[PDB]
């Protein structure tokens, strides 16, 4: 499975094609695309490749929902081609089944790479309301890739499996109730997030309490 000898990426395409709806004064529907992102995530190291997708790519094109899956597959292949072979993933796990065929067709030059689907709940969409990603995506004027470390300094003291489990609880809790999750994640008036970190600096005891509360929020 995960946390072995091989490089694994999760790929989430959920947030690539995003639109806002508006009812005009004339009573018609406008559907305006807004910038999206592909999340490509290494659960062992915490590395996130955030590929920001600028609305220009949609041009005057149709069925943008299906096309978006192909755009995602194109970008994953482009990233793989830009990496030395030793940094290429051995397995790619797609969070949505619609990515299986587009990725299969785009990765035919990489017979070493195993593609599979998943039933895991890994809502990277929660990141769109984490200010550090949200504004970056909103304000982009062209496509670009940005690297992050989603585990902050956790791996100094906990294993990759432990870090992944904490991250998933954070994302799922933010997804199900953003406002309440943010309160849970700020236990003290003194609680801060370092400028180069994504998540707060909490004591070991604070994390125990937070992990239980996040889980309960998800169960609710
Ligand atoms: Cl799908
Ligand atoms: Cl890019
Ligand atoms: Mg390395």
């Amino acid at each position: 499975e995960l946390f072995s000898n091989q490089i694994i990426w999760f790929v989430d395409d959920t947030n690539v094609y995003r639109v806002t709806y508006h009812k005009t004064f004339e009573g018609n529907l406008t559907t305006k695309p807004i910038n999206g992102a592909i999340f490509i995530f290494n659960p062992r190291t915490g590395q996130l490749f955030l590929k920001i997708i600028h609305t220009s790519v949609w041009a005057g094109q149709k069925r943008l929902g299906q096309l978006a899956k192909w755009k995602t597959a194109e970008e994953v292949a482009a990233l793989i081609r830009s990496l030395p072979v030793e940094e290429q993933p051995k397995q790619i796990i797609v969070t949505r089944k619609g990515m299986l065929d587009p990725l299969e067709v785009h990765l035919l030059d990489f017979p070493n790479i195993v593609i599979k689907g998943s039933e895991l709940q890994l809502p990277f969409q929660a990141c769109l309301k984490v200010e550090k990603f949200g504004d970056l995506i909103l304000k982009a004027t062209e496509p670009q890739m940005v690297l992050f470390n989603l585990y902050d300094d956790w791996l100094k003291t906990i294993s990759s499996y432990t870090a992944f489990s904490r991250l998933i609880l954070i994302l799922r809790a933010l997804h199900v109730n953003n406002d309440r999750a943010k309160v849970i994640l700020k236990p003290d008036k003194t609680t801060i997030t370092e400028p180069h970190h994504i998540w707060p600096t909490l004591t070991d005891e604070e994390w125990i309490k937070v992990e239980v509360q996040l889980k309960d929020l998800i169960l609710a």
